[PDB]
């Protein structure tokens, strides 16, 4: 079930990480 | 200016390949 | 199938992000 | 098993940006 | 076999990512 | 097939996005 859980993982990492480059998006203009 | 526009175009980018993983983790668990 | 699809559009736009920097860096040593 | 290590890997690196972003946009504003 | 190498080649470039991320993450810093 | 060569052009952008990195930490430096 190892690859199922990783890709679940990953999903959440992916989805976290658009969020951090959307601040950054906002910081660099500001 | 046109860094931050790119960066804001990355981020969607970074958001749409996380909706798109996210589906994955959901078929390798089917 | 499909994740591979989305894959490959993310890869685009890594690429596309990636210019971005480059462009952005050669602006700060400008 | 190898992926399982990599998405470890890419967890821990998006936290460290998270918060250098976040630092940053406090340096700036 | 040949789904097995693709996921391995796909852990490569995840992990190398991560790596650069960490770097961005610095420079962003100092 | 399409998932194997999905990740080599996802690993060859990952690439480019690593030396753009080093080139914008290589500037932020001085």
């Amino acid at each position: 079930g190892e690859f199922a859980q990783a890709v679940k993982e990953y999903a959440k990492a992916v989805k976290e990480y658009a969020y951090a480059v959307k601040e950054y998006a906002q910081a660099v203009k500001g």
